[PDB]
């Protein structure tokens, strides 16, 4: 059971209020990261590890890791960071088939920023 | 073989000289992280990956990752960071049954801070 | 299939223009990290996760994660960070037998810095 991705941006600060569209692709063999939207689509249910290191050239930075719960049919910020120019973070999240995870930043308009996730434990039922 | 946890705090700077008691729980299905103490208890021996991203609102910050060696019957700082407001780190540690791992900070009294660990390789004997 | 390492330095800023020779060893049971050179040697082909948290006491810092592609017979910077005193990063990289991965920093001459990697998915053919 394989499902992983690692993507980059190579810029200072992308556009806010939208999913960060990471263009640079370090790994994406299962094609579970959508480069056209910046969202990771879960196709294998289980526990996933997400890690990111984002640089931001904005004021009042607000970094959020979103999860769209497919079964609950609603989106929420599973993780949030505030007022940090160089925001780093990592978290474990359990995902179901259809769930979506992506990164988002908010700030006021006035370096490799990464976003990595992989399946650690797959569900066994 | 599953053993993982990912926990948060959602505050600026917790209390020093004691294990950081992470209240927010992102994942804890094996119930190996003690929310009442902030210590992870190893129940499966093997190689574990620990990662943390702590924000601190204190002076002369001192971030330490402690390991209580059950067999050696003594506690030591397996990792330490000094004079960093936004401390990030990750490390691989081999643990035995009964070992304990936790985070601790020291500073002078005057944002999601995470602490994640999971079993990478379990011992085979 | 096991192949992992986690190493430290315990200093402020090592020497530039050369692979960072991490002397402190948190884990190295497969002996795939060369302490005399600072390079990780891949002996099991597959997808590897690399994470690092380097502190630097230099000006115009330039942190790079190098990969020597054994089959292509050439070395390139798989990851790069610029003008960051406390540089953190993580990435997934696929490696073949003979590939080498190491960290490198550039700066102008005027705290635990870690470097961790482990085999996530091994190739199955
Ligand atoms: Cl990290």
């Amino acid at each position: 059971y394989r499902s992983a991705f690692s993507v980059g941006l190579e810029t200072y600060v992308t556009i806010p209020n939208m999913p960060i569209r990471f263009t640079k692709i370090f790994y994406n063999q299962q094609n579970h990261y959508d480069g056209s939207t910046g969202k990771f689509h879960c196709n294998i249910p289980g526990l996933y590890y997400f890690a990111y290191h984002i640089t931001v050239y904005m004021k009042d930075v607000k970094v959020s890791l979103f999860k769209k719960d497919k079964a609950m049919l609603f989106t929420y910020a599973a993780y949030q960071e505030n007022n940090v120019d160089q925001a780093s973070g990592s978290v474990l999240l359990h995902l179901e088939v259809g769930d979506q995870v992506w990164l988002q930043v908010y700030g006021e308009g006035e370096n490799d920023s990464t976003f990595t996730g992989f399946l650690l434990y797959h569900d066994t039922n």
